[PDB]
DNA sequence: ATGGGACTTTTTGA
DNA sequence: TTCAAAAAGTCCCA
C-alpha cells in the first residue's frame, strides 16, 4: 500500500526544488504531492517552508501588508496558500491532516488536501513546485478496467506492458506552471525500457530535465525489489537543455553514508557527465564521453545487426510450468512416449559458448490428438493441474483445449542448431545449442538466416558476443534490472551490431577451441581464459579501440 | 529477524 | 492466430 522514502532522498528532492526560491518575489508558492501518504514529503516541505517566512518575516511585512505578515501567521499561510497534497487512500490523508494540525499546537484553517485518484481529478490550476514518489504499478497488477482507462485517456505515455507511474509523469508535466521545478523519484527502467519509449519523448518535449540520478541496482527502499532513479526537470524559459546525470558506481553502498545525498553525490561514489537533452534521440544514452566514443565507433564500424542476420524467438510459454515440466529421471515419464518429450532447459543451464546438459523434460502436449488415446497422461500427469490449467486466458475462451500449452511456439524453431541466451544475466552468455534444447521464456533464442550463413557462422557469432567488449558494448545501453542483473531481450539484444573483417578466421578458430575445451570431460577451464583474452585482442584490434 | 544472494512464471496487450 | 514485454520481482539462508 504506502512505501517509505528514505528521509535522506526526500531532504533532497526538497531542497532540489526550493533552495533557491525567491519568496520575497513570490511569498504564495504552490507546492503539491500527488501520492503524499502520510506526508512524507509534505511534512519536510513543511519545515523548510517555515525556515524560509521566518528567515524573512520582517523584509515581508515591509514590502507587503505589514498586519499580514507576522510570525505568529506564518503556520496558517502555509497551511491555506502553499502545501497541497493527493492520494487515494483516505487513512493517510486523515494521518497527514492530523499531522500538519499539528505542526503548531482558534478559527479553523482549510487545508488542501484530496482523498481522490490523482489520474482522475479535475485540476483547477497549476502549481510552482511538484514532488513526491508515485506508485509503480506494472501490467499485471494492473486492474484490466482502469487498465482501459488509462489506454483512452493517457494514451501519449501509457500503451502496451506501459507502468502505472508514466501516467504519473505526464500528470505531474501537465499540472506544472510555466517556470515551475519537478522532482520524483521513480523507477529506473523507463530510461532505457522498450515501453517508455513514450513517456521519454514526452519528458523531453515538453520539460526541461535538470537532473538525473541513476541508482542502478542499489537498493534504496528496504525488502523492495526495484532500482530507482531521482528526475528533476523544470518549465523555465532556458537557452542550453544540458542535464547533471549522476550515475552510482557501487550498487554496494548503504544509503546513509552522509548525512545528505549531496555530500555521496559529490563523491567518489558517485560520477557525474553532462547530456545534451537536444542531442537525446528516441533512446536515451547517458553515458560519460569515454564510454560515448566507445559506443559510437562500434556502431560506426558494423555494418549489420543481429536483426539483419538472425530470426529470433521466446522460449516456450506452457501456462502452467508444473503441470509439463518432469525432471528426467520422474517415473511419470514411463507413461509419456518419446516423441512427446522435449529437452528443457532454465537460464541458469546457460553458459558462455555451450549449455549445461538438460535435467528437464516438457510433456509437448499439442500432439496429443484426443483423451481417449493417451487418457493415462491426462489423467495422471497434466490433468493434476486442470482447474489451474482451465483458467488459462486461452482455455477459457476456448482457444486452447484444458491439457495443450498456451504458447507451444513452432516445433521446428528449436529443433535445430540455434544460439540460446539467458533473459536476465550479470554478463553476456550466448551458447551454441547442438542439442535442440527447448525452454521457457527466460531463455531466447536465435538462428542465422541461409542468406547470411557464408558470411556469419555460429562459432564466430558467440565468440565476438561472450567477449569483453561486446559485454561493455550492450550494457552501455542495456536494461539495468537489479544489482548484477541486465535484461538480455531481443528488443535490445536483437540491436547488437557485428562486423566482419580480416580476423574473422582467428576469432572463428579461437572460438572452436574454447568449445573444444568446454565440451571435453578432463577440462582446464585456465586455457579457455587465455584464449577468451587473446580474442578479446583481436576485437579490440578489429573496432580500433 | 533482515539483508543479501541465486534465480526466474505466465499474464498480458497487441 | 500468435508474437514478445514485463521486476514497488520472488524465495531462500545465515
Ligand atoms: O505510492 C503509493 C502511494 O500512492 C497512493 N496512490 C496510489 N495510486 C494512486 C492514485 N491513482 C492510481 C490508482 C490506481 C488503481 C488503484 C490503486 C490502489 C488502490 C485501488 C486502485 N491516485 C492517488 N494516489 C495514489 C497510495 O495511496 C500510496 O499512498
Ligand atoms: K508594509
Ligand atoms: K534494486
Amino acid at each position: 500500500g504506502i512505501y517509505y522514502t528514505p528521509k535522506i532522498i526526500v531532504d533532497y528532492i526538497v531542497k532540489k526544488t526550493l533552495k533557491n526560491h525567491d519568496i520575497i518575489k513570490n511569498p504564495y508558492p504552490r507546492i503539491l504531492d500527488i501520492s503524499c501518504g502520510c506526508g512524507n514529503f509534505l511534512l519536510e516541505v513543511y519545515d523548510i517552508l517555515y525556515d524560509l517566512f521566518e528567515e524573512n518575516i520582517y523584509e515581508l511585512k515591509k514590502k507587503y501588508d505589514e498586519n499580514y505578515w507576522t510570525v505568529d501567521n506564518i503556520h496558517r499561510h502555509i497551511l491555506n496558500y502553499c502545501i497541497y497534497g493527493a492520494d487515494i487512500d483516505e487513512k493517510a490523508i486523515s494521518i497527514l491532516k492530523d499531522s500538519l494540525t499539528n505542526k503548531k499546537v482558534e478559527s479553523d484553517i482549510k487545508i488542501n488536501l484530496f482523498c481522490c485518484d490523482s489520474l482522475k481529478k479535475k485540476w483547477r490550476y497549476k502549481f510552482d513546485y511538484i514532488v513526491g514518489n508515485p506508485p509503480y504499478i506494472g501490467h499485471k497488477k494492473l486492474e484490466k478496467k482502469y487498465k482501459k482507462f488509462l489506454l483512452e485517456k493517457y494514451s501519449e505515455v501509457y500503451k502496451d506492458k506501459a507502468d502505472l507511474y508514466f501516467c504519473f509523469y505526464k500528470k505531474i508535466i501537465d499540472i506544472l506552471k510555466q517556470g515551475g521545478i519537478g522532482s520524483v523519484i521513480t523507477p529506473r527502467y523507463f530510461l532505457e525500457s522498450l515501453s517508455g519509449k513514450d513517456l521519454r519523448e514526452y519528458i523531453k518535449s515538453n520539460v526541461n530535465v535538470q537532473e538525473i540520478v541513476d541508482f542502478l541496482g542499489a537498493n534504496i527502499f528496504k525488502n523492495i525489489g526495484v532500482s530507482s532513479c531521482i528526475l528533476t526537470f523544470d518549465k523555465k524559459k532556458t537557452k542550453e537543455t544540458y542535464i547533471d546525470v549522476f550515475k552510482i558506481k557501487n550498487e554496494d553502498i548503504c544509503i546513509n553514508k552522509f548525512e545528505t545525498l549531496e555530500e555521496l553525490l559529490k563523491s567518489s561514489k558517485f560520477e557525474h557527465f553532462n547530456i545534451n537533452q537536444r542531442l537525446l534521440s528516441d533512446e536515451w544514452i547517458l553515458v560519460n564521453k569515454d564510454d560515448e566514443t566507445f559506443y559510437n565507433k562500434i556502431q560506426e564500424k558494423c555494418k549489420y545487426s543481429l536483426e539483419d542476420i538472425a530470426i529470433s524467438f521466446q522460449g516456450i510459454i506452457t501456462g502452467c510450468d508444473k503441470a509439463f515440466i518432469l525432471s528426467k529421471d520422474d517415473v511419470k515419464l514411463n507413461l509419456v512416449d518419446d516423441k512427446f518429450l522435449k529437452c528443457w532447459i532454465k537460464s541458469k543451464n546457460i553458459n558462455k559458448y555451450i549449455v549445461d546438459k538438460s535435467e528437464y523434460r516438457l510433456i509437448y502436449s499439442n500432439d496429443i490428438d484426443n483423451e481417449n488415446t493417451n487418457k493415462r497422461i491426462l489423467d495422471e500427469i497434466i490433468g493434476l493441474y486442470k482447474t489451474k490449467l482451465e483458467n488459462r486466458r486461452e482455455c477459457k475462451s476456448g482457444i486452447r483445449k484444458w491439457y495443450e500449452l498456451q504458447w507451444g511456439r513452432e516445433k521446428l524453431f528449436f529443433e535445430r542448431k540455434k544460439i540460446m541466451y539467458p533473459y536476465k544475466s550479470n554478463e553476456n552468455r550466448f551458447a551454441i545449442d547442438y542439442d535442440n534444447n527447448f525452454s521457457s521464456a527466460d531463455v531466447y533464442s536465435f538462428f542465422i538466416k541461409e542468406e547470411y550463413l557464408d558470411k556469419f557462422s555460429y562459432e564466430y557469432l558467440v565468440g565476438i558476443l561472450n567477449s569483453s567488449v561486446y559485454d561493455k558494448y550492450f550494457k552501455i545501453t542495456a536494461k539495468k534490472m537489479s544489482k548484477n542483473i541486465y535484461d538480455y531481450y531481443p528488443n535490445k539484444v536483437m540491436k547488437i551490431r557485428i562486423f566482419r573483417d580480416n580476423n574473422y578466421e582467428e576469432i572463428e578458430n579461437l572460438s572452436k577451441q574454447i568449445i573444444s575445451i568446454l565440451l571435453n570431460k578432463s577440462i582446464d577451464k585456465g586455457k579457455v581464459e587465455k584464449l577468451q583474452i587473446k580474442m578479446d585482442n583481436l576485437i579490440m584490434d578489429s573496432l580500433g579501440i
